[PDB]
């Protein structure tokens, strides 16, 4: 009862999201485009990798075939995305991960291809934005061209959901130190319009701006208007941090909010939102597949109606098991 | 008429307030007290830095005396601060930099070896607190034992007395992103009641608490009890950037912050705040000799009431030339 | 059957043991001594770690006693090596991981507190030292006091022991690329011997002086005299790498190079010294538990009789299960 | 008498090369093509510099060109190098340091601009090959198209002239510790041909291979045959060290190898070779315009026949002024 899934792109969203399906089962890849990486490239880089260690399990390639754990995965090689014969690999679903395809009419060349649906790992202009454990009921199964956001976002929201159902938030503000991106250069390098991001990613803080704060009115539509923010890139490797400061309507003590978001990460948003109480460090979230956790020793309160609470995510897994978890809800709605 | 300094300590504040002070010359460093580190071993020390480059001039060792730039200074090995001979070696002013005498008695040991006044190089308990620029017209010359605050304290108050003189904080949250320091481990190591500072400072974010934000209310008296925060430490180096969240009461778009900024920095505030527009990033801040340096496109506003504020500074040099500084206005109203 | 081993010291080292201990199964940890440690903070440090992860199982403190997957350990918080009941724990051979107790003298203190034998996890100047697959046979059940060596020497001894069996090294060279270490500082710090080791290790590379090579000689008596080397300190977090440039008495190609230590991978040295001819890189070695590994793609022959080979080693994981390795091997010799 | 320089590529290497030129003042920079970036982008990246620091002067844009302390630059951005008008600049030397134009028949697409020489600043496959201090008085006027080799030659060249031409060296290898370039990736990316040049440059050591000891031979012809090396590229900035194991002809103590080489940094190879006896690291050469300089206490002898010298060098300035040195040089010859 598997749903057949297609990744358009061998990078590294489309790698950990492969990962990701291997490793829980819930889904399952038959097919992989790519016009840039051969075969044997690709079973060196899915078999190896820097951040998250070697992969559990076997990898090889056979009569041209990705061979991955005894299952064949048919490997594509064009640029075209309305050529690509999705439908003769048995393709159902199709993730758009290469980050140049994100308005409805550019994903949607995948789907004369002989795709069913499309998902965009990556925010988007015009197409249905959802987040898991917020407003992934709203999907209605006549969508075709839905978007799954991103990283920040998917920390941001349950968090933010669940201070304004119990406390009403008035109005927000977030900063996020980010580890590094491939976007960004090793050493100074020419990006045409971002010049802050073409600075040299091991010596530097690097301020940039983010529309993630903004995307969560979207999904929550009673915050619209009401949140921004901006980030920071630190050189480090994988994790990053959320830091969110709101007023609130109602009079909420510091061990009245620790109450209400350790309750929901038990029973509704168990696996999306998390909770910790020790002390902990950046590299204690590495390979964590919670969308965000919060941290209740690194929070500070002014008073009773102006607080900053502080959330971790690995912006690698957490949102790739979200891409994932969001299409095994999506089969379940056919 | 310059005044006769005295180091206690050659650690990092201790060396760069002896580099600011050659550099700027306005004191003259006459004696260094310090047990652990001998002669040569200061030679060593001062000549080479990772951080600032090489000295700019000539450092030498004679007769048992450290001879920087033909001036010869006075090196004690005393590990009791009422043993050691301040007035014997000439000075009058004593900059007490090891961290470890920080109040009032414990740092009026010095007075009894010959000193006149005791300038702390960091937040004292009970010491009267004074940052430059903001309320060192308070220094009345019958204070004997002062403190100087911090590094984050004197970035963050020109900012703030500029933005509550103008439009009137209402409350306010502060967010420091912090390079990493001398009392980090570089590898998971045991500190004894900061669990999370004893983390490998090369692979970590680090969430840490903070007083200097509370101490701004002690250094202007209208906002104690509206400012509070917290700091990250990321693997970076030297340069450190505050992030500033409050509520105004008075409107105020970002354009009118930026111009009241701006003219804060040409006249009353020269060389203590700093303001830019270029798309900077943080080694362009390297041995920068301000307090705090306004970044006017990083920031971004919610409304007209509700604003974040993005400044920058060299957490060593700027510092360490506060302390020059203060020291020769004390010496000016004698 | 297994041996009761107490484990002196919860440095990096010592957490290391136990974590190498409690994965293989091979020895049983009874006691534990650190006089600065308390037992919550042990329990801290030993679920956490940046390097290797969270621990897989379940730590936590129960009567007094630091309870490892329902395994009670008993802990000490003597100063006196003397003076630690050893005996009345049951512990049989102790780890000496402190690296302050190192000549025969200093560490026997632990045999008048009920131990039996010494295992010294570092270099020792009068001990006789064994490193795994190489002389450990040579161990004859009536020394009480031996050493294991370095992670240095455990890394280039199986390979000096295979090329100086087939083609007979005459003379060679060596130089190692190490990550940082606890002894190193996070910015320029005092270092009184060694005032290289006192700079900041993130911003540097450190030249470094090493016995690593002459302690081969050791190890192996036909090599004494003929090795040496030195190392340099890059800011990498645990992998470290060994370059050997040796002149060879026998004619060797590449190919045959590659063959011997293929085969000597295989059958003998399984386990201990490994074969690679892929393309990896210093991270694809983290948590291997192999000494050393051969890079056959990376070295590199100017003629028959001068080459230049390339071996990994993690120098946390792979010395810490030699160190349990070398103890069931004492054990069975009973 | 200056001679008129164009430079061709704003990269790392042309815009150091033009910091070089306007810092000695030996040539005049009077050109700069680039295609991809534009003038105000330009004026950007000549002001700001991670590595570096701020460029000491004043860098403006005005009418079109480019102006540095005064002095307009004409700014092309032609893409075909045959079409570029350098003789209408007035460029009569060409730096070809984009990268891809190295053979004789790509650089040579400069002449029928107008210019009269091209220098390329890279290893050449045709072209003579010069290395400043060792052959450079070899070049005889009547060649338009010669290169400058590499940063690792240039460090490798006049160490292995001084210890040939006093104790004949028989054979020897190298190695050498490389900072990361920009050719590496921030994170594990795709590389077409150099798998290991494709992962995460921050996390990782990564061997690599190097023409540079072998082109040793063809700028000293009686050591053709007789070098060879690899390369290893640690996450750090700036500075790379050099690692040469030699066997020698003729006896030679450590004390007598020290002797021939300060004697040789004074007189003939002053300011191209260096000499230091201090306890230096990698940060102490930062922005040092020597070609290589060799550290005394780092190196190690086993014997009179077979030692290892370790040598410094900036590979950003020292061969940035070295380009430019070469080219004075090439002007004096006319």
């Amino acid at each position: 009862g598997k749903v057949k899934v297609g990744v358009n792109g061998f990078g590294r969203i489309g790698r950990l999201v492969t990962r990701a399906a291997f490793n829980s089962g819930k889904v399952d890849i038959v097919a992989i485009n790519d016009p840039f990486i051969d075969l044997n490239y690709m079973v060196y880089m899915f078999q190896y990798d820097s951040t998250h260690g070697k992969f559990h399990g076997t990898v090889k390639a056979e009569n041209g075939k990705l061979v991955i754990n005894g299952n064949p995965i048919t490997i594509f090689q064009e640029r075209d995305p309305s050529k690509i014969k999705w439908g003769d690999a048995g393709a159902e679903y199709v993730v758009e991960s290469t980050g140049v395809f994100t308005t409805m009419e550019k994903a949607g060349a995948h789907l004369q291809g002989g795709a069913k649906r499309v998902i965009i790992s990556a925010p988007s202009a015009d197409a249905p934005m959802f987040v898991m454990g917020v407003n992934h009921e709203k999907y209605d199964n006549s969508l075709k061209i839905i978007s799954n956001a991103s990283c920040t976002t998917n920390c941001l929201a349950p968090l933010a959901k669940v201070i304004h159902d119990n406390f009403g938030i008035v109005e927000g503000l977030m900063t996020t130190v980010h580890a590094i991106t491939a976007t960004q250069k090793t050493v100074d390098g020419p990006s045409g319009k971002l010049w802050r991001d073409g600075r040299g990613a091991l010596q530097n803080i690097i301020p940039a701006s983010t529309g993630a704060a903004k995307a969560v009115g979207k999904v929550i539509p009673e915050l619209n208007g009401k949140l921004t923010g901006m980030a920071f890139r630190v050189p480090t490797a994988n994790v990053s941090v959320v830091d969110l400061t709101c007023r609130l309507e109602k009079p909420a003590k510091y061990d009245d909010i620790k109450k209400v978001v350790k309750q929901a990460s038990e029973g509704p948003l168990k696996g999306i939102l998390g909770y910790t109480e020790h002390q902990v460090v950046s590299s204690d979230f590495n390979s964590d597949t919670h969308s965000s956790t919060f941290d209740a020793g690194a929070g500070i309160a002014l008073n009773d109606h102006f607080v900053k609470l502080i959330s971790w995510y690995d912006n690698e897994f957490g949102y790739s098991n979200r891409v994932v978890d969001l299409m095994a809800h999506m089969a379940s709605k056919e």
